[PDB]
């Protein structure tokens, strides 16, 4: 099995579900390879986005310089090791206020909902991964 | 074993020299575990900083909303999995600092200051270091 990318789903995200999506970061085309996911209240790509997660593959490396006290022009990079992208499973549980969101089994933060998860209709992955499942689990 | 963290040494870099740190991250204390690494024009606190490097450990992941088509308050937290040891080594150039991390070339930073106004290096945050020197 594997997915278009961007995937698009109408889903149903009431509480007690969890949004389960594994895949393969692609570390070979852009330097900030990264994974992004959009919960929509509706069908048209104009529509408000509930969430929206987004998690970049590499590590951040930045670089500056402070002269009379103040910090100048920052220069960032992404510091990829390995160019075999770990693969990962990302699960975003809903709670009743919250969403708590796991990679590869770990907690990682608790989203505070800023609308009801009955509002999510739609759920949009993309960027630089090979999509391997998206399901809605129980 | 570890130096100690901070760790502050004066230090001359010519065109040619290395600055080589090695350590071991560490994940368990702080959110956002970090290196940091600082070049200094003088021996003083205040003193101006010619290249400042900082690696972050984890891999950032970023939260938000959009409503009315204006994004809002950005959450951020950092996914730390699985630290292995790591190897910095700033290379001086001519005309920039070529930055490697374990091997790897990552990044070529233009000189802002001439490196022979380098004066004195600080290295601190979330390591254990095990070693930090200067070969030509
Ligand atoms: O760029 C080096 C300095 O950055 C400061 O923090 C930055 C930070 O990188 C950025 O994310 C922004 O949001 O806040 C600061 C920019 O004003 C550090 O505090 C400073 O010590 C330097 O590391
Ligand atoms: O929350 C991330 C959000 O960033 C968008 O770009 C924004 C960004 O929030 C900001 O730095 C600046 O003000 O311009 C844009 C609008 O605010 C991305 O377009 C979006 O996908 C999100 O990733």
């Amino acid at each position: 099995s594997s997915l278009p990318v961007p995937y698009t789903l109408p889903v149903s995200l009431p509480v007690g579900s969890c949004v389960i999506i594994t895949g393969t970061p692609i570390l070979t085309f852009v330097k900030d390879p990264q994974l992004e996911v959009n919960f929509y209240t509706g069908m048209d790509e104009d529509s408000d986005i509930a969430f929206q997660f987004r998690l970049h593959f590499g590590h951040p490396a930045i670089m500056n310089s402070c002269v009379f006290g103040i910090w100048r022009y920052e220069e960032k990079c992404y510091y990829l090791p390995f160019e075999d992208g770990k693969p990962f499973e990302l699960c975003i549980y809903v709670r009743h206020k919250e969403y708590k969101v796991m990679v590869n089994g770990q907690r990682i933060y608790n989203f505070a909902h800023r609308f009801p998860p009955a509002s999510v209709k739609m759920l949009q992955v993309f960027r630089d991964i090979s999509l391997t499942r998206v399901l809605i689990s129980d």
